[PDB]
């Protein structure tokens, strides 16, 4: 079975060996490729993603049509690198972020003032045409000399992927991810005619389209049905016809990859007090803004003396405006708790560092996970696995994991924060043998949904719907 | 058949004999009571509404079992105010604007900064289930000596009514009708537990829910397919059931009633130009701002000259943030568009004469009505039917009124500036006979749709539905 990955970016590590000082490259641990290719039925696997720094554009010159790169067992992976035009890649990212396609899938528009598509709207699906292109054409050119090529396109960016590679490749098995929500259809069609329309039109060529969670798979459906009046959908099925084409949906849920020192001052900050921890990155579906709110009204109520609050977040797009304003409302909000609470009630630490922020995990008398939506949320499957205290985990019931973890933790509407303000409250009251126990669940709730897993049900899934799409 | 009417407001006029100088009181004509008195099948009917001015309060006090009120040909009308305790009202008022309940039907909140639920939302909802219950006792009161009556309950701010209805007439026809739309499963859910679930506990157990559209009926079902695993939805026969109610939901669109000069200075103002004409109250969902900036797109790209836009507006609920941010963003367009295209090339009139507005229909050389959402819009039914110059209607997608019209006006994206900017320039590009014979199918399309079949229709449609309902 020859394996043909497609994502947006591939992990390659870049520096120079502690010892000879020569150049070398590396695939980080726990990648996507790395799995696949450890998994029985691969014979090989290419992976194919954008050159997105000066590393990857130098690497990518260097070897054209890839260079292979050796993993543990002595398996390697053949990774090849695009050089997309930078203006046009450039402006593709613009369209990808909250600025447009983010706020798309991830419900930021409310409609009575935003948004209003303009003249860049237009460039930009144009842009987003020329970058689908330049990946279906590498994605080809790589798999070429393969006679049953398996494709398994990943990432929000690639939707427009399938539909280029059914055309010249009628007969393969492909695999759509996306790994984000999908919007109702009232929502979807928020976006201009030809991006709403013609990004289902790129997608449902697809032999199999997975989603972390069944709510992302109906909302597809009902997309498909509101715009293409010539589709037809089955909700039990989960399948679409459309011009010939049979496309099964799935759900695939991902939890975690089972592959330390708090940030500096944290410790003793937190010495002596319960610790109620919010972590995610500068991103406005994280809803720290609320949970900081609602943690406030919470200490209102009383019992929530010898409390802090830590909100970890991982900056990330700062550029977009709507990022740096929820940064800004977060600031915001925790300024005024602690002038309300006293000072230094409420820290933000926001940093990159995954290790601090596993340590903020292992630390939590509480966990907050409270997304206005999250396409899963793997923070709060990794969180309750490390956890040494019985943390609690307030989760949001629009996250993609409610539908694994949501009977397991408390599970809230995550614009109520009177709803919140109660779970916080009582998840600080409840005691350690009713903790204990429910920490105990949660954890044998979440620890099935690993990595690898998740890459075997999409192998699995894939087979079984090509078997059923060439049957049909 | 004894009819009883429950809405809002029943529209009476108080004034002064100008003869005899003794005090009158007289339904509005075209009222729907007024309507469903004049029906073949009804033998009596009364109408229950709020009390909602100085002269209601007065008229409630010294007739609280109700009033009989003279129609023409010698039929009458019971109508009861119901004073309500002011400040529960005043509450439950605010409860219904943008402020809540408004955004929650109408699309209003981008869910990443708004909204965020307080104890407010608890003490609103609390203030509505007393309202709902002084609207049920009076209603039941009204009806005591009935041995069949039938209930017509009219309005959002009744959706509580129908379940308290039920509890104390068990089998009587229950109709509730809902004039706005009703937004997507995960839209609608944005609402805090008790409320979201509380609506749909007081609509299911009417015999015949009626919204304005296919989609509005589509929507409410996901919503309670979503939030009530109890409740079995069927959406190709379009029923509910749940707890033994079964409930029939129905699209039952409404267009105009069968039943001058222009605004000062608008005549002179408007002469030798084209005119297009934007007509809504100030509220936010009627999009006047994104109508203005797709106007000057358009502008820009010429063959606009000698064209003027006016945005008439009817003042409404401006002490509401969202409605007094609506016209003072829509200000802003129009100064910004007389700055870019000339003094004067936009004026707002904002103005409540209806009359003017039917001035303003006639007068149109294009007709704009493209809401972020509406229940239905009757606007863009009366319009063309009154408007002699064969102006085209750009109507929006997502308004009700669209599933009948939507094939006979440039239907539109109302988020997408550019799709409106080609629709106005097209709209105005095209020859005296094409709009001629375009506005001919329009006024077609258009005419059936009249007060009377919509109430005709609610009265057969449950008529059915209380037989089926019996058998079942
Ligand atoms: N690079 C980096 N990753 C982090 C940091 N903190 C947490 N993470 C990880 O980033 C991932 C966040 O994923 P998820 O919770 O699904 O939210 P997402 O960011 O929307 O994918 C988790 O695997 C976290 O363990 C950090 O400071 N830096
Ligand atoms: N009272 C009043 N009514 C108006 C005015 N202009 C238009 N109307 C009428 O108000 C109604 C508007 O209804 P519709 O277009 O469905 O939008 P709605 O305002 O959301 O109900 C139409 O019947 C118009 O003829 C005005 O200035 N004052
Ligand atoms: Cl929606
Ligand atoms: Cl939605």
């Amino acid at each position: 079975s020859e394996i043909f990955l497609a994502s947006k970016r591939a992990a390659i590590t870049y520096d120079t060996d502690p010892a000879t000082g020569e150049p070398r490259a590396w695939l980080a641990p726990g990648g996507t490729g790395n799995v696949v290719a450890e998994q029985a039925g691969v014979l090989n696997i290419s992976w194919i993603a954008s050159a997105d720094s000066e590393d990857d554009r130098r690497a990518s010159a260097l070897n054209p049509d890839g260079v292979t790169m050796e993993l543990h067992s002595g398996r390697e992976i053949l990774v090849r690198l695009i050089r997309h035009d930078p203006a046009v890649f450039r402006n593709v990212q613009n369209f990808m972020t909250a600025n447009l396609m983010w706020a798309a899938n991830n419900y930021g528009w409310d409609r009575w003032t935003q948004p209003s598509f303009g003249s860049d709207a237009r460039e930009g699906w144009a842009d987003f045409g020329r970058f689908t292109r330049d990946f279906a054409d590498a994605i080809l050119k790589s798999s070429a000399q393969s006679a049953d090529p398996v494709y398994l396109v990943h990432d929000y960016q690639l939707v427009g992927v399938p539909a280029l590679l059914r055309e010249q490749r009628p007969d393969a098995p492909i695999l759509l991810f996306v790994h984000i929500p999908w919007p109702s259809a009232d929502y979807w069609r928020i976006l201009p005619k030809e991006i709403r329309t013609g990004i289902l039109h790129g997608m449902l060529p697809a032999t199999t389209i997975g989603f972390f969670a069944d709510r992302w798979c109906r909302n597809f459906l009902e997309s498909v049905a509101d715009l293409l009046p010539d589709a037809r959908i089955d909700r039990e099925a989960m399948t679409v016809e459309w011009r010939g084409h049979r496309t099964r949906l799935r759900t695939m849920p991902l939890g975690y990859s089972p592959l330390p020192q708090l940030p500096e001052g944290i410790e003793e900050w937190a010495d002596g007090h319960r610790l109620v921890v919010h972590s995610g990155r500068t991103d406005p579906i994280k809803n720290a803004e609320r949970a900081v709110r609602a943690f406030v009204l919470a200490a209102r109520g009383g019992g929530l003396e010898k409390t802090r609050m830590l909100v970890r977040m991982n900056p990330n797009r700062l550029y977009v405006p709507a990022n740096a304003d929820y940064v800004h409302r977060v600031e915001t909000a925790v300024a005024e708790a602690n002038a309300e609470l006293g000072s230094d009630t409420v820290r933000i630490d926001n940093d990159n560092d995954v290790n601090h922020t596993i340590a903020c995990f292992r630390r939590a008398d509480l966990l907050i996970f409270n997304s206005t939506v999250d396409g899963q949320n793997l923070s709060t499957f990794e969180a309750p696995l490390v956890n040494e205290r019985d943390a609690d985990v307030i989760l949001s019931e629009t996250c993609g994991a409610a539908e694994v973890l949501g009977e397991y933790c408390r599970s809230v509407n995550p614009f109520d924060l009177v709803e919140q303000a109660e779970a916080i409250s009582a998840a600080l009251a409840a005691g350690p043998r009713q903790r204990a126990e429910a920490a105990a669940r949660r954890r044998d709730a979440a620890r099935p949904w690993t990595l690898e897993a998740w890459v075997q049900a999409q192998l699995d899934g894939l087979a079984a719907d090509h078997a059923a799409r060439t049957a049909t």
